[PDB]
RNA sequence: UUUAAACCUA
């Protein structure tokens, strides 16, 4: 149980040469968003049932257009991950990873006007989850506000929400299957 | 009936 994560100070987290680097893991070097150019991790916040279950049989997601380019830009680039979060709730839903680019022609039968285009993306956990620290986190992903959907999360921000999710569910918490 | 990845592994 390493001590609670803390982003008041994250931008002081600095190796020898003066790099960027994750407080969970120091080995990882960041940008100065905070952000790892190896695993970058976006939040896809959904109050679609019909939509979520159909990812989850089908492993597709709709893309937003707000958030299409910065997304096909990382997938090209980088592992790319979806953490989906419930909109209201803040319950987490689980994580993806996307595993083909964005695709105007092949887009869900719930996508609408806001969507750019289509992803296949491949689950790593499914779940139903709350959790008070995946709230707290999703709550201040914004420079200290609520997470707008779509937007690129920081590297330690992806990664602690991934452990929380394994750790509930391995504890036969919030597990939707 | 759910080994996150990566990094590092004497």
């Amino acid at each position: 149980t390493p001590p609670p994560l803390n982003f008041s100070r994250a931008s002081e987290h600095r190796n020898e040469k003066g790099e960027r680097i994750s407080m969970i893991n120091p080995r990882v070097v960041l940008d100065e968003n905070g952000i790892s150019h190896r695993s970058r991790y976006f939040i896809m916040l959904c109050d679609n049932e019909t939509a979520i279950a159909h990812a989850k049989k089908t492993s597709i997601w709709a893309v937003k257009k707000d958030s299409s380019k910065r997304i096909s830009d990382a997938y090209k680039k980088a592992s790319v991950y979806f953490i989906f979060v419930a909109q209201q709730t803040y319950n987490a839903l689980g994580y993806a990873q996307v595993v083909s680019d964005l695709n105007s022609t092949e887009l869900p039968f719930w996508s609408d006007s806001s969507h750019a285009g289509g992803v296949r993306i491949k689950w790593i956990k499914t779940c139903n989850l709350f959790s008070a620290e995946i709230s707290e986190i999703v709550s201040h992903m914004d420079h200290g506000s609520e997470a707008r959907d779509g937007m690129e999360m920081m590297y330690d921000e992806g990664s602690r929400l991934c452990t929380l999710i394994n750790y509930a569910i391995m504890k036969r918490i919030g597990r939707d299957r």
